[PDB]
């Protein structure tokens, strides 16, 4: 009887970030991350693209109530994130290299707590117009 | 065995709607839609892309000519659609809701009745720049 | 726990082609391809994202260093098509219809020459900003 389909909401946060490993030396930290591990920091306008999938609901013609998701997106990515400086803001980085891949994943990770199980199909991170990570949970 | 791809076009239209249901009072209506509910409507620059999927042609190195495809798309989508009010001029949404799902399905449908079988691949509706809808046939 | 992730890098560059078949007559040629079989040809800014896949590495918080996806994009992509008659400077057009399925497809080919094994996810090909190119390697 029924069709499924994928919706997305795409929003933008401004952040810093620096990229280094407290792992590794200070030489092969330049020498790995180049530019981005500039000491004071660099930053971006992110913009993350968020798809859900389920079942288009007969009734009001929605797979998922989009205020819900604009209340999901706000607690997990804008309130977290924007006008922040990721390492020192973000307690999640204190350990965790800030690179566009793990940005994703740290969203990925916040949406599953606030959203209903097998909703969440993808998260899309775009640290530049050019430079993109795509997570689906794998 | 020839290689297989995925060809798209993407195509706008213009459109107004509103979203109500039949089945909902006007109470519960304003709650779930909110200003998407305005009685006299509000609209969008909608963008669709169709992609169709098969086999390059040896000898002419398509999968399918971007001239017949713009010929399908404007049969199932801008002739009904382009310039429309959803709700009132689209027979099909009398009583269907005019979200963007419900568009996502009537497009993929039309098309299907427009396209040789088993060509279509993927229908992308964005309703703007920010909120996007794709559907498969699943 | 370990997390795979799709990562894109998008760039562009400037072509001029002719689309033919030697398997066609003039006048079909003209038929099938109309205005891009245009006999002193046409040109385009083609856009290309490549994605790969992998495993997030933990040390580094990256599928693949950016400096060799960009080395590899520039030996795959830009030396040889960049600001190129298709049909003429490229040996591979020369008996090959120089659709974008078919660059495409070339362009997935040159990255599997230089990239690891089990990297490459997909290939995706503007010609236009409104006519668009997937090859997965199908
Ligand atoms: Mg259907
Ligand atoms: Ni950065
Ligand atoms: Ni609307
Ligand atoms: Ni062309």
């Amino acid at each position: 009887r029924r069709c499924q389909a994928q919706v997305s909401r795409r929003i933008s946060f401004s952040a810093s970030h620096r990229l280094y490993s407290k792992f590794l030396s200070d030489e092969e930290n330049l020498k790995l991350f180049g530019k981005c591990n500039n000491p004071n920091g660099h930053g971006h306008n992110y913009k993350v693209v968020v798809t859900v999938h389920g079942e288009i609901d007969p009734a009001t013609g929605m797979v998922m109530n989009l205020a819900d998701l604009k209340k999901y997106m706000e607690e997990a990515i804008m309130q977290p994130l924007d006008h922040k400086n990721l390492d020192m803001d973000v307690p999640y980085f204190a350990d965790v290299v800030s690179t566009t891949e793990n940005v994703a994943v740290y969203i990925w990770d916040n949406l599953q707590k606030v959203l209903p199980v097998g909703v969440l199909y993808k998260v899309k991170v775009y640290e530049t117009d050019n430079n993109i990570v795509v997570y689906k949970g794998e």
